[PDB]
Protein backbone atom coordinates (compact mmCIF):
# COMPACT_ATOMS: atom_id res chain seq x y z
CA UNK A 1 0.00 0.00 0.00
CA UNK A 2 2.77 1.76 0.73
CA UNK A 3 4.38 4.46 -2.24
CA UNK A 4 7.80 3.81 -3.36
CA UNK A 5 10.84 6.47 -3.32
CA UNK A 6 14.43 6.89 -3.94
CA UNK A 7 16.25 8.57 -0.98
CA UNK A 8 19.12 9.78 -2.86
CA UNK A 9 22.16 10.67 -0.30
CA UNK A 10 24.34 13.20 -1.64
CA UNK A 11 28.31 14.25 -0.59
CA UNK A 12 31.43 15.22 -1.18
CA UNK A 13 32.64 11.69 -0.65
CA UNK A 14 36.15 10.08 0.89
CA UNK A 15 39.07 8.19 0.14
CA UNK A 16 38.15 3.86 1.27
CA UNK A 17 41.81 3.12 1.64
CA UNK A 18 44.54 4.80 1.66
CA UNK A 19 45.87 3.70 -1.83
CA UNK A 20 42.35 6.08 -2.74
CA UNK A 21 44.22 8.98 -1.53
CA UNK A 22 46.11 9.81 -5.20
CA UNK A 23 42.96 9.16 -6.76
CA UNK A 24 40.60 11.61 -4.77
CA UNK A 25 42.90 14.47 -4.86
CA UNK A 26 43.75 14.64 -8.08
CA UNK A 27 39.73 14.39 -8.65
CA UNK A 28 39.36 17.09 -5.87
CA UNK A 29 42.18 18.91 -7.60
CA UNK A 30 40.43 19.01 -11.07
CA UNK A 31 42.86 16.43 -12.61
CA UNK A 32 45.86 17.80 -10.95
CA UNK A 33 47.86 14.78 -9.36
CA UNK A 34 49.18 16.03 -6.06
CA UNK A 35 53.51 15.43 -6.15
CA UNK A 36 55.12 12.71 -4.16
CA UNK A 37 55.88 15.28 -1.28
CA UNK A 38 52.11 15.77 -1.23
CA UNK A 39 50.38 12.90 -1.31
CA UNK A 40 52.73 11.63 1.42
CA UNK A 41 51.47 14.47 3.64
CA UNK A 42 48.54 13.41 2.90
CA UNK A 43 49.40 9.56 4.16
CA UNK A 44 50.37 11.06 7.36
CA UNK A 45 47.56 13.25 8.20
CA UNK A 46 45.09 10.38 7.78
CA UNK A 47 47.53 8.02 9.93
CA UNK A 48 47.03 10.99 12.54
CA UNK A 49 43.00 11.10 12.56
CA UNK A 50 42.88 7.11 13.01
CA UNK A 51 43.11 6.31 9.57
CA UNK A 52 40.80 5.99 6.48
CA UNK A 53 38.46 3.48 6.64
CA UNK A 54 36.24 4.84 9.28
CA UNK A 55 35.27 7.94 7.05
CA UNK A 56 33.27 6.35 3.92
CA UNK A 57 31.40 4.09 6.80
CA UNK A 58 30.31 7.08 8.45
CA UNK A 59 28.40 7.97 5.61
CA UNK A 60 26.59 4.72 4.75
CA UNK A 61 25.62 4.42 8.00
CA UNK A 62 24.29 7.71 7.59
CA UNK A 63 22.21 6.87 4.52
CA UNK A 64 21.20 3.48 5.73
CA UNK A 65 19.97 4.99 9.56
CA UNK A 66 18.19 7.60 7.85
CA UNK A 67 16.70 5.19 5.28
CA UNK A 68 15.27 2.75 8.53
CA UNK A 69 14.17 5.87 10.55
CA UNK A 70 11.93 7.41 7.54
CA UNK A 71 10.39 3.85 7.07
CA UNK A 72 9.81 3.71 10.74
CA UNK A 73 8.23 6.92 11.51
CA UNK A 74 5.88 7.34 8.73
CA UNK A 75 3.28 4.18 6.95
CA UNK A 76 2.62 5.87 3.64
CA UNK A 77 6.34 5.76 1.89
CA UNK A 78 8.71 3.37 1.73
CA UNK A 79 12.12 5.04 1.03
CA UNK A 80 15.29 3.25 -0.84
CA UNK A 81 18.51 4.85 -0.30
CA UNK A 82 21.26 5.31 -2.82
CA UNK A 83 24.52 7.28 -2.18
CA UNK A 84 25.70 9.54 -4.42
CA UNK A 85 28.94 11.13 -4.19
CA UNK A 86 31.27 14.08 -5.77
CA UNK A 87 35.04 13.21 -5.43
CA UNK A 88 34.84 9.03 -5.73
CA UNK A 89 32.41 6.31 -6.49
CA UNK A 90 29.89 5.97 -6.30
CA UNK A 91 29.32 9.27 -8.04
CA UNK A 92 26.40 10.92 -7.86
CA UNK A 93 25.48 9.66 -11.95
CA UNK A 94 26.19 6.51 -10.85
CA UNK A 95 23.15 6.36 -8.04
CA UNK A 96 20.94 8.17 -10.20
CA UNK A 97 21.47 5.80 -13.26
CA UNK A 98 20.85 2.58 -10.03
CA UNK A 99 17.40 4.23 -8.50
CA UNK A 100 16.58 4.21 -12.70
CA UNK A 101 17.52 0.15 -13.41
CA UNK A 102 15.93 -0.89 -9.86
CA UNK A 103 12.90 0.94 -11.15
CA UNK A 104 12.24 4.15 -9.18
CA UNK A 105 10.84 6.79 -10.34
CA UNK A 106 10.39 9.41 -7.78
CA UNK A 107 12.89 10.23 -5.86
CA UNK A 108 13.95 12.74 -2.83
CA UNK A 109 17.49 14.22 -2.31
CA UNK A 110 19.33 15.68 0.53
CA UNK A 111 22.99 16.46 0.03
CA UNK A 112 25.27 16.00 3.18
CA UNK A 113 25.90 19.28 4.34
CA UNK A 114 23.12 21.84 5.46
CA UNK A 115 23.74 25.24 3.66
CA UNK A 116 23.42 25.86 0.29
CA UNK A 117 25.85 27.24 -2.18
CA UNK A 118 26.37 27.31 -5.91
CA UNK A 119 29.61 26.01 -5.96
CA UNK A 120 28.30 22.17 -4.54
CA UNK A 121 24.70 21.88 -3.32
CA UNK A 122 23.01 23.47 -6.71
CA UNK A 123 25.68 21.49 -8.14
CA UNK A 124 24.91 18.10 -6.71
CA UNK A 125 21.10 18.53 -7.54
CA UNK A 126 21.75 20.20 -11.03
CA UNK A 127 23.82 17.01 -11.93
CA UNK A 128 21.57 14.55 -11.04
CA UNK A 129 18.22 16.11 -12.27
CA UNK A 130 20.21 15.93 -15.39
CA UNK A 131 20.81 12.49 -15.43
CA UNK A 132 17.31 11.67 -14.41
CA UNK A 133 16.10 13.53 -17.38
CA UNK A 134 19.08 11.70 -19.40
CA UNK A 135 17.30 8.33 -18.47
CA UNK A 136 13.59 9.58 -18.43
CA UNK A 137 11.06 8.41 -16.60
CA UNK A 138 12.44 9.18 -13.23
CA UNK A 139 11.98 12.58 -11.35
CA UNK A 140 13.69 14.03 -7.85
CA UNK A 141 12.84 16.48 -5.27
CA UNK A 142 15.82 18.12 -3.89
CA UNK A 143 16.50 19.28 -0.81
CA UNK A 144 18.48 22.88 -1.18
CA UNK A 145 19.48 23.50 2.25
CA UNK A 146 17.97 22.44 6.24
CA UNK A 147 20.43 24.30 8.67
CA UNK A 148 17.46 26.22 10.05
CA UNK A 149 15.80 22.90 10.85
CA UNK A 150 15.14 23.17 14.30
CA UNK A 151 15.97 20.12 14.97
CA UNK A 152 19.64 20.31 13.54
CA UNK A 153 19.68 23.65 15.54
CA UNK A 154 18.71 21.78 18.93
CA UNK A 155 21.78 19.25 18.20
CA UNK A 156 24.38 22.01 18.01
CA UNK A 157 22.69 24.14 20.65
CA UNK A 158 22.82 20.76 23.47
CA UNK A 159 26.46 20.22 22.32
CA UNK A 160 27.65 23.43 23.12
CA UNK A 161 25.33 23.81 26.50
CA UNK A 162 27.26 20.42 27.56
CA UNK A 163 31.01 21.81 26.03
CA UNK A 164 30.55 24.92 28.36
CA UNK A 165 28.69 23.47 31.28
CA UNK A 166 31.99 21.17 31.76
CA UNK A 167 33.78 24.28 31.40
CA UNK A 168 35.73 25.52 34.85
CA UNK A 169 34.55 28.66 36.29
CA UNK A 170 37.56 30.88 34.78
CA UNK A 171 37.41 29.59 31.51
CA UNK A 172 33.60 29.64 30.81
CA UNK A 173 33.80 33.65 31.38
CA UNK A 174 36.37 33.75 28.83
CA UNK A 175 35.57 31.46 26.19
CA UNK A 176 34.90 32.09 22.84
CA UNK A 177 32.90 30.50 20.33
CA UNK A 178 33.89 29.49 16.68
CA UNK A 179 31.18 28.71 14.34
CA UNK A 180 32.52 27.26 11.07
CA UNK A 181 32.10 26.01 7.44
CA UNK A 182 33.93 24.89 4.62
CA UNK A 183 35.65 27.94 2.77
CA UNK A 184 34.64 28.50 -0.95
CA UNK A 185 35.74 31.04 -3.89
CA UNK A 186 34.98 34.92 -2.51
CA UNK A 187 33.23 34.74 -6.58
CA UNK A 188 30.47 32.99 -5.76
CA UNK A 189 29.31 36.40 -4.59
CA UNK A 190 28.64 37.35 -8.19
CA UNK A 191 25.60 34.87 -8.19
CA UNK A 192 24.32 36.56 -4.60
CA UNK A 193 25.26 32.78 -3.29
CA UNK A 194 23.61 33.11 0.22
CA UNK A 195 25.96 30.53 1.46
CA UNK A 196 28.01 33.36 3.82
CA UNK A 197 24.56 34.14 4.85
CA UNK A 198 23.44 30.68 5.90
CA UNK A 199 26.80 30.31 8.24
CA UNK A 200 26.33 33.32 10.13
CA UNK A 201 22.54 32.63 10.48
CA UNK A 202 23.68 29.23 11.70
CA UNK A 203 26.12 31.05 13.70
CA UNK A 204 23.36 33.34 15.04
CA UNK A 205 20.82 30.42 15.83
CA UNK A 206 23.31 28.24 17.38
CA UNK A 207 24.55 31.04 19.77
CA UNK A 208 21.66 32.01 20.67
CA UNK A 209 19.69 28.42 21.92
CA UNK A 210 23.17 27.90 23.69
CA UNK A 211 23.13 31.50 25.54
CA UNK A 212 26.69 32.41 24.59
CA UNK A 213 26.88 36.09 24.08
CA UNK A 214 30.61 35.97 22.39
CA UNK A 215 31.10 34.14 19.26
CA UNK A 216 33.06 34.38 15.71
CA UNK A 217 32.15 33.38 12.05
CA UNK A 218 35.29 31.61 10.26
CA UNK A 219 35.77 29.36 7.71
CA UNK A 220 38.06 26.39 6.68
CA UNK A 221 40.06 23.92 4.72
CA UNK A 222 40.06 26.92 1.77
CA UNK A 223 41.41 25.23 -1.60
CA UNK A 224 44.07 26.51 -3.41
CA UNK A 225 43.80 28.78 -6.30
CA UNK A 226 44.79 32.24 -6.95
CA UNK A 227 41.40 33.54 -6.98
CA UNK A 228 40.35 34.51 -2.99
CA UNK A 229 38.61 32.41 -0.84
CA UNK A 230 36.36 33.02 2.04
CA UNK A 231 37.81 34.29 5.03
CA UNK A 232 39.15 34.85 7.73
CA UNK A 233 40.62 30.98 8.14
CA UNK A 234 39.70 29.96 11.42
CA UNK A 235 43.28 29.40 12.31
CA UNK A 236 43.79 33.40 12.10
CA UNK A 237 40.58 34.34 13.61
CA UNK A 238 41.56 31.88 16.89
CA UNK A 239 44.95 33.97 17.06
CA UNK A 240 43.61 37.51 15.96
CA UNK A 241 40.78 37.05 18.55
CA UNK A 242 43.12 36.04 21.28
CA UNK A 243 45.51 39.07 20.53
CA UNK A 244 42.72 41.69 21.38
CA UNK A 245 40.51 40.23 23.86
CA UNK A 246 43.14 37.14 25.35
CA UNK A 247 40.08 34.55 25.52
CA UNK A 248 41.51 31.70 27.95
CA UNK A 249 39.43 28.73 25.27
CA UNK A 250 37.70 28.34 22.28
CA UNK A 251 35.18 26.34 21.15
CA UNK A 252 35.08 25.04 17.69
CA UNK A 253 31.42 24.22 15.85
CA UNK A 254 32.36 23.37 12.04
CA UNK A 255 28.42 23.49 11.82
CA UNK A 256 29.54 23.26 7.85
CA UNK A 257 30.48 19.35 8.57
CA UNK A 258 28.11 16.58 9.73
CA UNK A 259 30.66 13.63 10.36
CA UNK A 260 34.30 13.01 11.58
CA UNK A 261 36.33 13.49 8.48
CA UNK A 262 39.90 14.93 7.38
CA UNK A 263 38.32 18.90 7.88
CA UNK A 264 37.52 18.11 11.35
CA UNK A 265 39.66 15.10 12.72
CA UNK A 266 42.74 17.50 11.49
CA UNK A 267 41.79 21.18 10.19
CA UNK A 268 40.20 21.55 13.14
CA UNK A 269 41.56 19.15 16.15
CA UNK A 270 45.04 19.58 14.84
CA UNK A 271 45.40 22.78 13.28
CA UNK A 272 43.26 24.53 15.50
CA UNK A 273 44.65 22.50 18.41
CA UNK A 274 48.28 23.87 17.56
CA UNK A 275 47.12 27.66 17.27
CA UNK A 276 45.23 26.92 20.24
CA UNK A 277 48.49 24.81 22.20
CA UNK A 278 50.53 28.03 21.16
CA UNK A 279 48.70 30.60 22.65
CA UNK A 280 47.83 28.81 26.14
CA UNK A 281 44.05 28.65 25.78
CA UNK A 282 42.13 25.01 26.46
CA UNK A 283 40.45 23.44 23.25
CA UNK A 284 37.19 22.20 23.02
CA UNK A 285 35.17 20.95 19.84
CA UNK A 286 31.97 19.18 20.53
CA UNK A 287 31.09 16.11 18.91
CA UNK A 288 30.41 15.83 14.65
CA UNK A 289 26.67 14.43 14.04
CA UNK A 290 28.09 11.42 12.49
CA UNK A 291 24.55 8.70 12.42
CA UNK A 292 23.71 9.52 16.01
CA UNK A 293 19.52 9.09 16.60
CA UNK A 294 19.14 12.47 17.04
CA UNK A 295 21.13 13.81 14.22
CA UNK A 296 19.08 11.34 12.14
CA UNK A 297 15.56 12.52 13.25
CA UNK A 298 16.33 16.15 12.29
CA UNK A 299 17.46 14.87 8.73
CA UNK A 300 14.20 12.80 8.29
CA UNK A 301 12.13 15.89 9.64
CA UNK A 302 13.84 17.75 6.75
CA UNK A 303 13.20 15.47 4.25
CA UNK A 304 9.50 14.71 5.24
CA UNK A 305 8.97 18.98 5.35
CA UNK A 306 10.28 18.79 1.68
CA UNK A 307 7.57 16.36 0.50
CA UNK A 308 4.69 18.05 2.67
CA UNK A 309 4.50 15.43 5.30
CL1 LIG B 1 14.79 22.97 0.38
CL1 LIG C 1 18.38 27.63 0.50
MG1 LIG D 1 46.83 -1.41 1.49
MG1 LIG E 1 14.83 26.85 3.49
MG1 LIG F 1 44.15 23.05 4.77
Amino acid sequence: SRKKMGLLVMAYGTPYKEEDIERYYTHIRRGRKPEPEMLQDLKDRYEAIGGISPLAQITEQQAHNLEQHLNEIQDEITFKAYIGLKHIEPFIEDAVAEMHKDGITEAVSIVLAPHFSTFSVQSYNKRAKEEAEKLGGLTITSVESWYDEPKFVTYWVDRVKETYASMPEDERENAMLIVSAHSLPEKIKEFGDPYPDQLHESAKLIAEGAGVSEYAVGWQSEGNTPDPWLGPDVQDLTRDLFEQKGYQAFVYVPVGFVADHLEVLYDNDYECKVVTDDIGASYYRPEMPNAKPEFIDALATVVLKKLGR
